[PDB]
């Protein structure tokens, strides 16, 4: 099984470089998050914006599968599934994927006036809550009328105290009956044993891609917690809970853009809010759309690069959104921190007082579409030629604009 | 990195393969969990009960290390730390580790009384709970008296409504504070960035053991879902959570006890309640001591094994507790389920209605204490030779005692 796994915070290009590469792959695996991911694949200028849809949808041979650590908007999915035709035996959804329920995102909003972290407010962080409490309802639930009727019961007594709180409605029970009653139908078909299917597809020699949500930086373990989402978003995370073991991880292509962006609060050591960084601001706070907060911008960041690397376990890189820089007149890198006197070399634990330390590069005009190697100017390849040498991990894939084909293999 | 992981659900007897192997390893680490974990390790007639502590604590020589993914009771792990000398220098504890609270163990009971899990009550789950709403207290926030205060102000805060429905002290908040004031300092010493340790330790070629705890049946995402614990357990989870990536993994020893047990609620499909089952009891609900709770006994159940080894990718396994078998009559293994007719060779999602499918085995009378394959009985080797040819992974350790040394290698 190959892994496709941001080592940034976040939209870094995965669904690009998944949509690209699918046609190689029998399964196309979504493994953790839910729909705060939200990207777009660009193929002869049609934007399809998805968010929890796994990234091989455009291939119809290929099976997409919506695996157990996914948290679950239910609706969201279908209104996902009604833009593509003949889904049925092409997606499949993990019968013990949990269920994100409404109170989760009013819950989510109301713990972010104090804790400030900056969630997509999609109620992710409460859904992966109610995983570990051992209360959350998972979509195999959704297969028996009695089951689910037993567990919303329970889940219409326990939220009793916090309707106030989370300015639950007076007709939260009978709206959340009514929203299975019209959704379950709809998604019950695409509910399967995923973990069986992936553990039989593996020891048959398929051909199976994972594909990261966030990034590693976004790790709820190793991330720049508390400023992190509630999953585990590194490769090992993709045989955690598939039914792959670690045996089982081929390549593992670490996507990372040729700048920085995180949206939310935390730390950010290379952010740039001098005038140096408003050319990516113009052309790189806006991820295109499908994305509607502003991102910060910053600068590739090698201390926390060469950290989400040894991490994954990366065997290439991908470098994104090349085309962002065309016309800037020079790049930083951030190749060191220095705190309080001390140059790191290594990313802590901690980066309070972290300092970014830069060299800096001579930008270029005109990456934009570029497909041949051969076709980039100078300055192009020389800073893919430092980011390789300095991280130890190839870059294979280069990405000159959102088109699917505007992307370069070495 | 090599990985000893419970392939059943939890006392399969990994505490003592690992203090068994432990001398081979620079570092043993344990990477989920808390002090649900309770097993004891046997030599020369001394019994020593860990919890959280790693089970490389008898070799000096050994770094053991507590990784990010576990939730830390500081009192009680500072109460591990007392029986042993000279632990600084050779216990590390991460900085990134989650904290529990005694609002989590009170949480945990309440609960309870609604979901009747059967969880050991310690505030396992509820600790991971907080993890998840990012509001969570981690090891390094000791380190700083002015964040762990900003941090407790915080928790006291968002604990306010719960102070009657948990039965919180009047002075909870007091007694929280002189908790602390007591067990930081203690602790404190041992707090270390663990993942920068092991990812160079890893990268320099230095000998990693994983200690699981629990087991793969308990997983919180592929487990027998609810009546699991609230982390991830299976050897990918050893890598997610480390620093160490899945490709480090080489050997990873699957160990199961030649019997099945599960202490709490939930199914149990090779459970065996007649009087087959009682030499069992006998013998084997009393998982020694340290565990208080008697364990459900039953069968071996291969249906199981086959859905945890490939989670897991046993390369070896480890067949546990052989002796508590001496004097049985007979044995049975679960070698299918039977559901409404239909025979089940793969593990489901769902074991409603799965009736064990049974082949008797001739029972043995002296195993215990042997320690040469030569000197066992036959029926001894013809049970040990099923096993491995139906699930395809090699026997490489049998154990015939609780015993260090009683331990037979392959
Ligand atoms: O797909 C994403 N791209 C970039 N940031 C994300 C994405 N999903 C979640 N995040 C960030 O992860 C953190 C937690 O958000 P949550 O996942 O909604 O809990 C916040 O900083 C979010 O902005
Ligand atoms: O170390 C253990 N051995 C056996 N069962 C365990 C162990 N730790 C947790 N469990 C079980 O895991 C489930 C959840 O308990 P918790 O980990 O305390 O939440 C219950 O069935 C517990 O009995």
């Amino acid at each position: 099984a190959d892994v496709v796994v941001g080592i940034q915070w976040g939209d870094e290009g995965k669904g690009k470089i998944v949509d690209r590469i699918a046609k190689d792959y029998d399964f196309v695996v979504r493994y953790q998050g839910g729909h705060n991911a939200g990207h777009t694949i660009v193929h002869k200028g049609v934007k399809h914006s998805l968010h929890l849809m796994p990234s091989g949808v455009l291939y119809p041979k290929c099976k997409n599968i919506i695996s157990s650590a996914v948290v679950v908007s239910v609706k969201d999915l279908c209104e996902e599934i009604s833009a593509f035709e003949d889904l049925e035996n092409r997606l499949f959804v993990s019968d013990r994927a949990h269920v994100i329920l409404p109170y989760h995102a009013k819950k989510d909003a109301f713990k972010e006036k104090s804790q400030n972290i900056g969630t997509t407010k999609k109620g992710i962080g409460p859904c992966y809550e109610d995983k570990m409490a051992r209360s959350g309802i998972r979509m195999g639930d959704l297969l028996d009328d009695k089951i689910l009727e037993e567990k919303l019961n329970a889940h219409f007594k326990a939220i009793e105290p916090f309707k106030k709180a989370y300015d639950l409605g007076e007709n939260y029970e009978k709206d959340l009956m009514g929203y299975f009653k019209t959704y379950a139908p709809k998604i019950c078909p695409f509910i399967k044993d995923t973990t069986s299917m992936l553990i039989e597809a593996n020891q048959k020699g398929e051909k199976i891609l994972l594909e990261g949500a966030q990034g590693t930086l976004l790790d709820i373990d190793l991330g720049t917690y508390p400023f992190v989402t509630s999953s585990n978003t590194t490769s090992a995370s993709a045989c955690v809970s598939t039914g792959l073991n670690p045996k089982a991880i081929n390549e593992v292509i670490g996507i990372t853009k040729a700048y920085s962006t995180r949206v939310g609060n935390g730390p950010f050591p290379s952010e740039d809010t001098t005038p140096m960084g408003d050319h990516l601001r113009t052309k790189g706070a806006e991820f295109g759309t499908t994305t509607k907060r502003p991102r910060r911008c910053g600068w590739l960041d090698l201390v926390a690069l060469k950290y989400a690397c040894a991490l994954n376990g990366c065997t290439q890189l991908a470098l994104m959104k090349l085309d962002v820089l065309d016309g800037i007149d020079a790049i930083k890198v951030c190749v060191a921190y220095e705190r309080k006197g001390e140059r790191l070399e290594i990313f802590p634990s901690d980066l309070k007082d972290c300092v970014p330390i830069y060299q800096t590069f001579k930008g270029w005009e005109k990456s934009v579409g570029v497909r041949k190697l051969d076709d980039l100017e100078p300055n192009v390849r020389e800073y893919i030629r430092f980011i390789e040498k300095e991280v130890g991990v190839k870059i294979r894939l280069i990405s000159t604009s959102p088109e699917r084909e505007d992307t370069i293999f070495l």
